[PDB]
């Protein structure tokens, strides 16, 4: 099971694993990546948004798995 925090913890520290059973929990959940379940109740920012704050010299790989779920979902 995944939400807000997880998502955003997991993007913070690059933890590509910990994502991989994103896409198959939404998909089962019937909800996209996009809801506002995932949104910030204040800034509106995504979990995009948040893996963009944090780049490792220049690279996060949980961008292109967040990015391939969301295409694949809906």
């Amino acid at each position: 099971l995944y939400d807000r925090r997880s998502i955003f913890d997991a993007v913070a520290q690059s933890n590509c694993q910990e994502l991989e059973s994103l896409l198959p929990f939404l998909q089962r959940s019937k909800k996209r990546l996009t809801d506002s379940e995932f949104k910030d109740p204040e800034t509106g920012k995504t979990c995009l948004l948040k893996a963009m704050l944090n780049l490792h010299n220049g690279q996060n790989d949980t961008i292109a798995l967040l990015l391939d779920v969301a295409r694949k979902t809906d």
